[PDB]
């Protein structure tokens, strides 16, 4: 909508307190025009149709419970769009400031988020297994990673192409958890995952395997199901991201960690100019050595790195 840029407050999901960009004209929009061409949040009140009615607001206050969802999902968009920005030089997700759409209050009692191929969508949860899922900022930022993974590798989301499209969700997804740096862990959706349980998590990338997830190629998933395993089979390069980022010694071969963000630095590279729809596992350990090749070089310790975490989970 065309208004004037505003600045309204409010609680997220988990009862913090935040600024969020709005825009007003005669109500408070959640319209945040200072990032790329906006980043627009909408209502989607318990149903199923999207992106439903653009978020309004009489006084620029989000401080209802109904409000929180909106809070987060908009805020950690933004600080999703900093991070790539920022860290990576790219604009929005297509990397031309596309418009960031989110939808909140997705149907009744709704244990997921997901990108639509043109949207953010988030449920509420059913406040067992979840909490609203946008109060998880890895969530947030592993799903507008799907967005970036579609504009450029375009993974395709089974077998594992698809393992790697997931993996590179949480690997972004905790690297933006890194980047606003409140509570960051290696654990996927811990702040929004099963309220009355404290210390757990729907994924870990530090060791899948304590949600029964593998973490070697041998221990891969081959059946029909989830896609072919595509947040199973995660597990095993989500493991070696985080080999090349903290280092370890798994299944007896040791890793010389290199921190995140050359962990990041590598896997961006290797999602935007080296991966593509069909790239399997074998492939992406070569993009990921040669994008540390590319950026210090054949001799580096880096590369080094990257070839003993792949050696670790039993990619060659
Ligand atoms: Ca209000
Ligand atoms: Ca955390
Ligand atoms: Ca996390
Ligand atoms: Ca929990
Ligand atoms: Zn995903």
């Amino acid at each position: 909508i065309t208004g004037t840029s505003t600045v309204g407050v409010g609680r997220g999901v988990l009862g913090d307190q935040k600024n969020i960009n709005t825009t007003y004209s005669t109500y408070y929009y959640l319209q945040d025009n200072t990032r790329g061409n906006g980043i627009f949040t909408y209502d989607a009140k318990y149903r199923t149709t999207l992106p439903g009615s653009l978020w309004a607001d009489a006084d620029n206050q989000f401080f209802a419970s109904y409000d929180a969802p909106a809070v987060d999902a908009h805020y950690y968009a933004g600080v999703t769009y900093d991070y790539y920005k920022n860290v990576h030089n790219r604009l929005s997700y297509d990397g031309n400031n596309a418009a960031i759409r989110s939808s909140v209050h997705y149907s009744q009692g709704y244990n997921n988020a997901f990108w639509n191929g043109s949207q953010m969508v988030y449920g509420d949860g059913d406040g067992q297994t979840f909490i609203p899922l946008s109060g998880g900022i890895d969530v947030v930022a592993h799903e507008l990673t799907h967005a970036v993974t579609d504009y450029t590798a375009g993974l395709i989301y089974q077998n594992e192409s698809g393992a790697i499209n997931e993996a590179i969700s949480d690997i972004f997804g905790t690297l933006v958890e890194f980047y606003a740096n409140k509570n960051p862990d290696w654990e996927i959706g811990e702040d929004v995952y099963t309220p009355g349980i404290s210390g757990d998590s729907l994924r870990s990338m530090s060791d899948p395997a304590k949600y029964g997830d593998p973490d070697h190629y041998s221990k891969r998933y081959t059946g029909t199901q989830d896609n072919g395993g595509v947040h199973i089979n995660s597990g095993i390069i989500n493991k070696a991201a985080y080999l090349i980022s903290q280092g370890g010694t798994h299944y007896g071969v040791s890793v010389v960690g290199i921190g995140r963000d050359k962990l990041g630095k590598i896997f961006y590279r290797a999602l935007t100019q080296y991966l593509t729809p069909t790239s399997n596992f074998s492939q992406l350990r070569a993009a990921a050595v040669q994008s540390a090749t590319d950026l210090y070089g054949s001799t580096s310790q880096e590369v080094a790195s990257v070839k003993q975490a792949f050696d670790a989970v039993g990619v060659k």
